């Protein structure tokens, strides 16, 4: 099954100039918890902003261009990306915007982190139809010493 995993600030902003403005260590924690030991799909920019392979995960990168690093797996299409994953129970799509736009309709579950933060971004999460989805998990957190804003973890399943 395909799942989208993402972190959103105010107004579905997800990035700015190839990066994430805020710093929310609890989000990284949770991102890692959720993707560890599973395959992660990500676009070329996102990989670039990551600058390295994520351990304990099969890294799959989508580019129309040929690979330039054997540490990860390169693919040139959404189909191939998914085939490259093999037979596993869950595929984690991690970004960025274009990639999410493409996998949304094929996805059965959303892992969203709602961040209480106002940032001028240049990239946004897709506009998805709430009707279609169901909140199965929700947990709120106030900002703290490690985390500068309040946030909320959420899991939704397509009805
Ligand atoms: N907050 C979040 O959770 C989160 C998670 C990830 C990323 N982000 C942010 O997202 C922004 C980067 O997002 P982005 O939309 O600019 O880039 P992206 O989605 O990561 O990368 C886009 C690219 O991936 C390739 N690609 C995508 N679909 C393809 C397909 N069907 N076939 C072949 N290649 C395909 C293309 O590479 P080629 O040009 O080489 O073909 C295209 O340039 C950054 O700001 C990052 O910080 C946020
Ligand atoms: C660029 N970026 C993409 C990124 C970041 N936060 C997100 N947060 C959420 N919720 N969802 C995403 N898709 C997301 N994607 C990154 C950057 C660094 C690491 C990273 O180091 N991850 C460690 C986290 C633990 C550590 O901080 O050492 C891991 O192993 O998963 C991951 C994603
Ligand atoms: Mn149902």
């Amino acid at each position: 099954m395909i799942s989208l995993i993402a972190a959103l600030a105010v107004d579905r902003v997800i990035g700015m100039e190839n990066a994430m403005p805020w710093n929310l260590p609890a989000d990284l924690a949770w991102f890692k918890r959720n993707t560890l030991d599973k395959p992660v799909i990500m676009g070329r920019h996102t990989w670039e902003s990551i600058g390295r392979p994520l351990p304990g995960r099969k890294n799959i990168i989508l580019s129309s261009q040929p690979g330039t690093d054997d540490r990860v797996t390169w693919v040139k299409s959404v189909d191939e990306a998914i085939a490259a994953c093999g037979d596993v129970p869950e595929i984690m799509v991690i970004g960025g915007g274009r990639v999410y736009e493409q996998f949304l309709p094929k996805a059965q579950k959303l892992y969203l982190t709602h961040i209480d933060a106002e940032v001028e971004g240049d990239t946004h999460f897709p506009d998805y139809e709430p009707d279609d989805w169901e909140s199965v998990f929700s947990e709120f957190h106030d900002a703290d010493a490690q985390n500068s804003h309040s946030y909320c973890f959420e899991i939704l399943e397509r009805r």
